[PDB]
């Protein structure tokens, strides 16, 4: 059993709900947010500047102190760090971007790195302004993602989609 209310199951491990990611982050405590990261770790819009914001700018800090270090992700990486006030860690995931020309072949590659953690939560990968389609992101978690994964969809209209349209 865990914290994760409210949820209608997909699959066996998949589960969404429409909700806002930071708020869910804020009561769940969960061990593993995902952020919407690009390579760069700027977490300036979308579920990241919502995530970076919700952390009062600590997690650009420690985000900033990580690229001088190591240098960029790749499109379909991760990185672990701090989850801040949110969740013991943030598993930072590059999916492709489309609005930046990015081969969505890697949303496979990206969905993979969500298979070293036991549960996660999560927004689905290239959604909203990364470009690619919700529906397909969706396809790709559940046939990529083995671990267990509790999405969550901030738009309502998208989520009441994403369900009625779910094979």
């Amino acid at each position: 059993v865990n914290s994760f209310s409210g949820y209608l199951k997909l699959t066996d491990n998949v589960y969404i709900k429409n909700a806002d990611i930071v708020e869910e982050a804020k009561k769940v405590k969960p061990t593993v947010v995902v952020n919407a990261a690009n390579v760069y770790l700027k977490h300036g819009g979308g579920v990241a500047g919502a995530l970076n914001k919700a952390t009062n700018n600590a997690m650009q800090v420690e985000s900033d102190d990580y690229i001088a270090t190591n240098g960029p992700l790749k499109v379909g990486g991760s990185c672990v760090l701090s989850g801040h006030n949110l969740a013991k860690h943030c598993l930072h995931v590059v999916g492709p971007n489309v609005n930046k020309g990015e081969d969505i072949q890697l949303l496979k590659s990206a969905y993979e790195n969500f298979n070293q953690h036991e549960v996660l939560l999560a927004p689905l990968l290239s959604a909203g302004i990364f470009g690619a389609d919700p529906i397909h992101s969706l396809r790709v978690c559940v046939d990529t993602v083995r671990t267990n994964v509790y999405l969550a969809v901030f738009d309502k209209n998208l989520y009441d989609k994403l369900v009625s349209s779910f094979l």
